[PDB]
DNA sequence: GGATGTATATATCTGACACGTGCCTGGAGACTAGGAAGTAATCCCCTTGGCGGTTAAAACGCGGGGGACAGCGCGTACGTGCGTTTAAGCGGTTGCTAGAGCTGTCTACGACCAATTGAGCGGCCTCGGCACCGGGATTCTCCAGGGCGGC
């Protein structure tokens, strides 16, 4: 029942454990030098199920 | 009618300008060597914007009492003024010596350059001491047998 419609991060924070299953897009604003840490912003979102 | 106040003219004093001279120090011209600017490479520290977790320091509030400040009294010590003394200030003597300035001579001492080598900086191997692991000696807790009591 949640009203919220944008989730806004910093790309760096909160690990590994963020679930975040409901959002369907993500918007990277800023590139980071590392992929990895882009690739886990995607997977904040792109999980399992 | 006599003497006093005031204006203009002339001689003298004094700071400033220009002339003269020495001399010595700064400027002009030329040559050279090296100090510093520029270049490339390598490596380590600093910058900016973030995240995460610990934790002790910072912040906030509140009660209370110690200390800052104000007021008052008092007595003493310092200011003030005057008369007296005294020593500072100035001018002066009289010689000798210290010291600045200048000139002159010379000699030992320090700059400079080439060759050498031995003391300073870095790494490597070893010892002194501290620590980890295995074995022997000493003391503590426990399980079972013997004897006694009850129905």
């Amino acid at each position: 029942d949640s009203n919220d419609f944008v989730f806004l991060l910093s790309t760096r924070a909160g690990g590994l454990g963020i679930n975040l299953m409901t959002a369907d897009t993500v918007v990277i604003f800023d590139s980071d030098w590392n992929p990895q840490a882009d690739l886990q912003a995607m997977a904040r979102a792109h999980r399992i199920g």
